């Protein structure tokens, strides 16, 4: 944790964590507005990247083979 930036920038922070939403997936399988800001948080994301994570987790239209959930 820390603030301040001048001409020559510091170095590059580090990846966000996607652990947050893959197991709240899993685990819930349902995106919420609330979990929405929350996971983000957690993710160290943008509320859209959240948005955006889930949406193309969802089911798209589209031919598929036919994957056994039960």
């Amino acid at each position: 944790g820390s603030s301040g930036s001048s001409g020559p920038l510091p170095i590059p922070p580090p990846p966000p964590d996607i652990q947050p939403l893959e197991r709240y997936w899993a685990a819930h399988q349902q995106l919420r507005e609330t979990d929405i800001p929350q996971l983000s948080q957690a993710s160290r994301l943008s509320t859209q990247q959240v948005l955006d994570w889930f949406d193309s987790r969802l089911p798209q239209p589209a031919e598929v083979s036919g994957p056994s959930s039960g």
